[PDB]
């Protein structure tokens, strides 16, 4: 996350660290308790993945040097990439993660609701980016979770910013005109979150963007309330 600030413990319950473990164990993306055995993420993350043996989802982090062989984690039993599914750019950068075991819902670790199919028109006015990933272009992991207060453009604009794209109403994206917050690398899979009317929604997956926190450059995310039918249908 640029231009951050570091979250509390127990701020964003809802966010999980996906680590892969081969060779060595690292946080690869970002993701979101959506239900008792169900992370919700960005289908990009599984680039470099052939099988679901090698992932490790940690609830609960504020710091990822917290995380010792006896800090605890779920398995992760099955992942679903969105079948239209191609690169980040094109759209459809959603994924569920289907844990091996299920979640004890707790202060450190609970579900955040989905966007309500009805609510597809409303333009959030509270939102809010948070992870683990580099606070410039040129940096490493942060190690505490970082959050960044960033507001949402039309399409119509991201459109214009974009040019050389599609942004579909499948995107969503957000930032300042003049940059300086904004998601950057390894936050990738992670909540846009939005509180309406004193509830948090889960609005957006941190997508791609051009560079981190450019001027006029928003971070683009897969505008989940899009998706609600495909992750219900997933999830049955
Ligand atoms: N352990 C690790 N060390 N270093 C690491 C680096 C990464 C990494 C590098 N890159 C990423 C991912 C993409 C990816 C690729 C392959 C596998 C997994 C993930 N992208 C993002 O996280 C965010 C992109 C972004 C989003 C928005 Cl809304 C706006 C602007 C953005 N950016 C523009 N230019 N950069 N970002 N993740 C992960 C783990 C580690
Ligand atoms: C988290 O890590 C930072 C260093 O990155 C350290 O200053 C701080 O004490 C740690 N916080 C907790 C709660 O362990």
């Amino acid at each position: 996350i640029v231009g951050g600030t570091a979250s509390v413990r127990g701020e964003w319950p809802w966010q999980v660290t996906l680590h892969t473990t081969s060779p060595t164990q690292r946080h690869l993306c970002g993701g979101s308790i959506i239900g008792n055995q169900w992370i919700l993420t960005a289908a990009h993350c599984f680039y470099g993945v052939e099988s679901p043996k090698i992932l490790r989802v940690y609830s609960g982090i504020l710091n990822q040097s917290e995380i010792k062989e006896d800090t605890s984690f779920f398995g992760v039993q099955e992942i679903i990439i969105h079948d239209q599914y191609k690169m980040a750019e094109s759209g459809y950068d959603i994924a569920l993660l289907k844990l091996e075991t299920t979640v004890n819902y707790t202060d450190s670790q609970r579900p955040i609701s989905l966007p309500s199919k009805g609510d597809r028109n409303v333009i959030y006015t509270d939102c809010w980016v948070t992870g683990w990933g580099y606070r410039k272009l040129r940096d490493k992991i942060q190690n505490t979770l970082q959050k960044a207060k960033i507001p949402l453009v039309t399409n119509e604009e991201c459109q214009k910013r974009y040019r050389g794209h599609k942004i579909t109403h499948k995107m969503i994206c957000a930032g300042y005109r003049e940059g300086g917050k904004d998601a950057c690398k390894g936050d990738s899979g992670g909540p846009l979150s939005c509180k309406h009317n004193e509830v948090w929604h889960l609005v957006g997956i941190t997508s791609w963007g051009e560079g981190c926190a450019q001027r006029e450059r928003p971070g683009v995310y897969t505008n989940v309330v899009e998706y609600v039918d495909w992750i219900l249908e997933k999830t049955q």
